[PDB]
C-alpha cells in the first residue's frame, strides 16, 4: 500500500510483509510496485557482467552492473569471472572433476544449501545433439549424478510441472492442471499472463519453499519477473549466499527460459539451437564460477532441471474442430498439444459431451487426435481427478496442434503431449556433496523430485506422490529409509468346506513357489479373501467383490498354448472352497443382456487337460463386456506367450481394478457404480497385469537372482473399441497398440488395488521402489 519507501539494502531482500510499505523483491515488476527506489539502482546494465583487465582493483563505481572492487567479495557482487580475471584463479569448468566426499562448507553454513537451476524446455537429448557447447552442463552430468533423461508430468506444459517439481504431486492433485485453466467454482480463469495466477486460491498442495519455511529452512525467491536478466538472477542468489546465517537462505532457484523460447521459434533441431544452449552453459559457468569465489563449489548441491521437453510442431499440422463439429461456436476449446473441451453456456445445454465425442471418435483416417472422456484417459496421466480438468479432453499426436477453427511460420516447436513421447522428456543432473559421484542412474519421474529435494534439505516432506525412497540410489548419504507397509487383511486359506451339491448358481460344464515368485502381495486394506492354490495359478479371492483381487501364475518360454474344447466354452465350475453366497452365479451373466465373462488366469495357458479344468471355476472368472473380452482374449492367448517367449518366461499377476469416482485409488464398495444385472457382483473399471521376468534374460525368470523387469498394464474396461479405431481389423492389428496407450507403473496398481507387489525378493527395498516406479514405455 506504499510506492515510496527506500528499501534501504533491501535489493532483492528475503524478508517482507504485507501492506503498505512496496516489498523489495525480485517480484516487484510483476506486480507492478516495489520501493521503486528499490528499483534503478538495482538492475544496472553498465559494463556488462565480465571483469576485464583494466578494471581489477577499480574503486567500487555503483553504476557498474557488476563490480571487480576489493569490497566486492564481501557482498558477492563480484563479476562471477573476478578472481579469473584479478586473482589469477581458473574458471570452475577447467578444474579437475574432485569426488565431494563430505560437504566443505565456509563458517557459518549449517546445512548445505541447495540450488534448483531449472531450465525451461530443455529436451533431454539436447545433452548431445549439442554436447560441445556445453561444457559447463557437461562437467555437471558427468561428474555428478544424471539420468539419460527424467519424464515430465501431463500435460507437458511448463505450470504444471514447475509446480509438480515444488509439492511432489500430480496436477490434478496440486492443481495447477494447464497454463491455463478454468475453476467453476471460482468461476475464473487462470492465465500464464496475468494478474489472476497470483491469487493464492489456485494453488494447492505444499511446495517446497513453505515447507523449508514450516521446518525453520530459510527459502530464497524461487521466481524472478522476467525484465531480470539471467546473468543478474545469477549475481543476486551470490549475494544472497553472503548474507549473514540468520538472514542468508538455504535453497535457492534459478529460472531461465530459454531454451523454451528458442525451440518455439525454430524446433528442436533447428541450427539455430546451439546458440541459446551455449549461452545457457554460459550461465551455468557463471554460477559454478560465482561459487567457487565464494568457495561454496564443493559446498552447494546443484540440481539443474527442466520442465518439459520440445517437438517439432508448425501451423501446417493443425486439425481443426470445425471440420468434425457443425456447431464450435457453441462450445470453448482449449488449444494446441492437448485439447480440453467445455460449453460456452450463455444459451446452450444442448451441449451434451457423449455427442461431441462420438462426433470426434475416428472420423478421417489420419486423424492427428483422440478424443477421451478424462476419466478414460491413461491412468499412468493421472488426469482426471479435478474440477479444473473439463470432461472432455483430445489427446493430441506428437507434432500437431488441435484448433477450433482455421481462423485461429511463426513457431516450429512445442510441448504439452502425452508424457511418455520421447521427445517430451527432460533433464537431470545433480551436483554436489549429498549427490553421488560419476554416477548414472534409470529415468524417472520428476513426481519423486520433491522427496529428494526435502532430503536434500533435512525437510520431511508433505504427502506426495513421489515413492520416498525410490530414488535413494541418487544420494551418497543420509537417505531415508523406507519400510514396506504391514499387511492389513490376512487371508484364509479355505480347505474343502462344502460339496458340488450345496451350489445354485446356475452354471453348467462338461466336466464327468512356481507361480508367486517374489512372494504374496499384500492387502492394504480391511478385507476378507481366500488364498486358493492351483496347479497352475494362484489368487487371493475377494469374498466382498466375489473375484480375486491377483491372479498370479508363471510361463515358461516353451509353455504351449491350447484352445478351449468344444465341451468347454461354456463351462463355469462351482469351487468347494468357497460358500455359494460368496461366489457368483452364472445366470447374472445370462440375464445381463450387456455383459458376459472372462477369466483371469487364461485357460489357454493349462499345463495339462486335467488342470484345464481349473482354469473354469467360478473363483476364476470375472466380468467382461464382450469388446473387451476380444482385448482380454487376445491377450491372454497370443501376447503373453509373446512375452514369455521373448523374455525367456514371465510371471503375471492379473487383476480387476475399480475406480469409478478416477481418484486413481481403489474404490470403496460403497463407491462402486455398477453391478452385473441383478447381482451383487461389480463391475470392474479396469484389468490390470504385471508381468515380471529376470532383467538378465539368460536367466529364466523363475530362477533369476538378480535385478527384474518389469512391464505392466491398465486396461479400460469398456463395452466399446471405440478407442482403436482399427479395432474392426484383426487384434493382431490394434489390441497391442492399445495395450502400450494403457502402459503403467506398479505403484499404479498398487494405488488402484490397495495392494503391496514384490514383498518377498531377494532385492533390497529402495531397489523394489525403483522398479515399482518403472514405466516401460515403448517409446
Ligand atoms: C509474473 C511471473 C513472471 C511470475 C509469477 C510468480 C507466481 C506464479 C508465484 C510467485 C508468488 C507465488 C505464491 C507464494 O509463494 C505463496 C504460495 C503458498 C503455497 O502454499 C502455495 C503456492 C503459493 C500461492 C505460490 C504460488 C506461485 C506464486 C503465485
Ligand atoms: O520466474 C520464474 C520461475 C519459474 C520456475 C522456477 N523453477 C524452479 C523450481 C525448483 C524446484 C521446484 C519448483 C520450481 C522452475 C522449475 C520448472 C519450471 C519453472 C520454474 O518459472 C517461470 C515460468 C514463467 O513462465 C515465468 C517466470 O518468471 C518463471
Ligand atoms: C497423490 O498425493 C495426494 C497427497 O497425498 C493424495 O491425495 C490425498 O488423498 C487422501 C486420500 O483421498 C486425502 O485424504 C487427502 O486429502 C489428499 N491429500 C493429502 C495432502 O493428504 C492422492 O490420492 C495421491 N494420488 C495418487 C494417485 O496416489
Ligand atoms: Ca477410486
Ligand atoms: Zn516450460
Ligand atoms: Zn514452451
Amino acid at each position: 500500500t506504499a510506492t515510496s519507501g527506500s528499501c534501504k539494502g533491501r535489493c532483492f531482500e528475503l524478508q517482507e510483509v504485507g501492506p503498505p510499505d512496496c516489498r523489495c523483491d525480485n517480484l516487484c515488476k510483476s506486480y507492478s510496485s516495489c520501493c521503486h527506489d528499490f528499483d534503478e539502482l538495482c538492475l544496472k546494465t553498465a559494463r556488462g557482467w565480465e571483469c576485464t583487465k583494466d578494471r581489477c582493483g577499480e574503486v567500487r563505481n555503483e553504476e557498474n552492473a557488476c563490480h571487480c572492487s576489493e569490497d566486492c567479495l564481501s557482498r558477492g557482487d563480484c563479476c562471477t569471472n573476478y578472481q579469473v580475471v584479478c586473482k589469477g584463479e581458473s574458471h570452475w569448468v577447467d578444474d579437475d572433476c574432485e569426488e565431494i566426499k563430505v560437504p566443505e562448507c565456509p563458517a557459518g553454513f549449517v546445512r548445505p544449501p541447495l540450488i534448483i537451476f531449472s531450465v525451461d524446455g530443455f529436451r533431454a537429448s539436447y545433452m548431445k545433439k549439442g554436447s560441445k557447447v556445453m561444457p559447463n552442463i557437461e562437467k555437471l552430468r558427468s561428474c555428478g549424478t544424471h539420468a539419460p533423461y527424467m519424464r515430465p508430468v501431463y500435460p507437458t506444459k511448463t505450470f504444471p510441472n514447475l509446480y509438480t517439481l515444488a509439492t511432489g504431486l500430480y496436477p490434478e492433485s496440486h492443481g495447477i492442471v494447464g497454463n491455463s485453466m478454468y475453476d467453476p467454482v471460482f468461476d475464473a480463469s487462470f492465465h500464464l499472463r496475468g494478474r489472476e495466477k497470483f491469487n493464492h486460491r489456485w494453488w494447492g498442495g505444499q511446495p517446497l519453499w513453505i515447507t523449508a519455511t514450516k521446518q525453520g529452512v530459510r527459502a530464497g525467491t524461487f521466481f524472478w519477473s522476467v525484465s531480470i536478466p539471467h546473468e543478474r538472477r545469477i549475481l543476486t542468489i551470490l549475494q544472497w549466499l553472503s548474507l549473514p546465517d540468520n538472514e542468508r537462505p538455504s535453497v535457492y532457484a534459478f529460472y531461465s527460459e530459454q531454451p523454451d523460447f528458442s525451440g518455439h521459434k525454430y524446433g528442436p533441431f533447428g541450427p539455430e539451437m546451439t546458440n541459446p544452449l551455449r549461452e545457457i552453459d554460459k550461465t551455468v559457468g557463471q554460477l559454478m564460477d560465482g561459487l567457487k569465489q565464494l568457495r561454496l563449489h564443493r559446498c552447494v548441491n546443484v540440481i539443474f532441471v527442466g520442465d518439459h521437453g520440445m517437438e517439432d510442431v508448425t501451423c501446417d499440422r493443425t486439425e481443426f474442430l470445425s471440420n468434425y463439429l457443425t456447431n464450435v461456436d457453441d462450445i470453448t476449446l482449449v488449444p494446441g498439444t492437448l485439447g480440453r473441451i467445455r460449453a460456452k453456456s450463455i444459451n446452450n445445454s444442448k451441449y451434451d459431451p457423449k455427442t461431441i465425442i462420438a462426433a470426434l471418435t475416428c472420423k478421417k483416417p489420419d486423424q492427428h487426435f483422440k478424443p477421451y472422456m478424462k476419466q478414460h484417459l491413461p491412468k499412468r496421466l493421472h488426469y482426471a481427478n479435478n474440477r479444473r480438468i473439463e470432461d472432455i479432453h483430445l489427446l493430441v499426436d506428437r507434432r500437431w496442434h488441435v484448433a477450433r477453427k482455421p481462423l485461429d511460420c511463426f513457431f516450429q516447436g512445442d510441448h504439452g503431449f502425452d508424457n511418455k513421447v520421447n521427445s517430451m522428456q527432460t533433464v537431470f543432473v545433480g551436483y554436489g556433496p549429498t549427490f553421488k559421484y560419476r554416477t548414472k542412474v534409470p529415468p524417472f519421474e520428476n513426481i519423486e523430485l520433491y522427496n529428494v529435494m526435502c532430503d536434500l534439505l533435512g525437510l520431511k516432506p508433505a504427502p506426495n506422490n513421489g515413492t520416498h525412497g525410490s530414488l535413494n540410489h541418487l544420494l551418497r548419504t543420509n537417505t531415508f529409509r523406507p519400510t514396506m507397509p504391514d499387511e492389513v487383511s490376512r487371508p484364509n486359506y479355505p480347505g474343502i468346506m462344502y460339496l458340488q451339491s450345496e451350489f445354485d448358481l446356475g452354471c453348467t460344464c462338461d466336466d464327468k513357489e512356481r507361480h508367486l515368485l517374489y512372494g504374496r502381495p499384500a492387502v492394504l486394506y480391511r478385507t476378507s479373501y481366500d488364498i486358493l492354490y492351483h496347479t497352475d495359478f494362484e489368487s487371493g479371492y475377494s469374498e466382498i467383490f466375489l473375484m480375486p483381487l491377483w491372479t498370479s501364475y508363471t510361463i515358461s518360454k516353451q509353455a504351449e498354448v491350447s484352445s478351449i474344447p468344444e465341451h468347454l466354452t461354456n463351462c463355469v465350475r462351482p469351487d468347494v472352497r468357497v460358500s455359494p453366497g460368496f461366489s457368483q452365479n452364472c445366470l447374472a451373466y445370462k440375464n445381463d443382456k450387456q455383459m458376459s465373462y472372462g477369466f483371469l488366469f487364461p485357460p489357454y495357458l493349462s499345463s495339462s487337460p486335467e488342470a484345464k479344468y481349473d482354469a473354469f471355476l467360478v473363483t476364476n472368472m470375472v466380468p467382461m463386456y464382450p469388446a473387451f473380452k476380444r482385448v482380454w482374449a487376445y491377450f491372454q492367448r497370443v501376447l503373453v506367450k509373446k512375452y514369455a517367449s521373448e523374455r525367456n518366461g514371465v510371471n503375471v499377476i492379473s487383476g480387476p481394478i475399480f475406480d469409478y469416482n478416477y481418484d486413481g485409488l481403489r474404490d470403496t464398495e460403497d463407491e462402486i457404480k455398477q453391478y452385473v444385472e441383478g447381482s451383487s457382483i461389480p463391475v470392474p473399471t479396469h484389468y490390470y497385469s504385471i508381468i515380471t521376468s529376470c532383467l538378465d534374460f539368460t536367466q529364466p525368470a523363475d530362477k533369476c537372482d538378480g535385478p527384474l523387469s518389469v512391464s505392466s498394464f491398465i486396461l479400460p474396461h469398456r463395452p466399446d473399441n471405440d478407442e482403436s479405431c482399427n479395432s474392426s481389423e484383426d487384434e493382431s492389428k490394434w489390441v497391442e497398440e492399445l495395450m502400450k496407450m494403457h502402459t503403467a507403473r506398479v505403484r499404479d496398481i498398487e494405488h488402484l488395488t490397495g495392494l503391496d507387489f514384490y514383498r518377498k525378493t531377494s532385492r533390497s527395498y529402495s531397489e523394489i521402489l525403483t522398479l515399482k516406479t518403472y514405466l516401460h514405455t515403448y517409446e
